[PDB]
């Protein structure tokens, strides 16, 4: 996936911004999330998110899905990297199996892959 | 195999399908998905997606297994001209290399390995 957030910011600007928001809370986890490019879902309103270390992924994943108001019946999908992150892990384990050199952990999201 | 949604389709009907669904959406892929013909596997509620070029072989695989909801514990294998797709290629590299000369990527799933030991 190609992320606006890298191409709105170098990678100078992007690793001093974690640098500084992680130094500031040691306990959080930084998460850039963006929907995946050309996915029929709506997009979302809030890009950046600071969450606490021990939520799980499948929690991040409400906190998205609240985000965006999508509707129960209607499935939603996370995305780390090439490969979909499980929803047992804490925030915290995945930042450090996935983040990004630029010090934030980036996470995209698609809803269902309906037809015409 | 025999895939049905070829025999419920003539040649002509799916290549058209697929050109208007790919010059609407030059972002994503047009696929069709069917279980192979006599494996054990649940059957599939829903036979064609039309997926982001930029998600991977292994997301839509997970797509795919939520799709027939099937516990991790239980395994899913995809085939695509008879052989496995590597996971980490995207959806949109996979569409041009083996995409259908009618414009869909047809994408096989079973509970065992069909083409491989």
């Amino acid at each position: 996936m190609k992320w606006m957030f890298k191409e709105d910011h170098s990678l100078e600007h992007r690793c001093v911004e974690s640098a500084k928001i992680r130094a500031k809370y040691p306990d959080r986890v930084p998460v850039i999330v963006e929907k995946v490019s050309g996915s029929q879902i709506v997009d979302i309103d809030k890009r950046k998110y600071l969450v606490p270390s021990d939520i799980t992924v499948a929690q991040f994943m409400w906190i998205i899905r609240k985000r965006i108001q999508l509707p129960s019946e209607k499935a939603i999908f996370l995305f780390v990297d090439k490969t979909v992150p499980q929803s047992s892990l804490t925030m915290g384990q995945l930042y450090e199996k996935e983040k990004d050199e630029d010090g934030f952990l980036y996470v995209a999201y698609s809803g269902e892959n309906t037809f015409g």
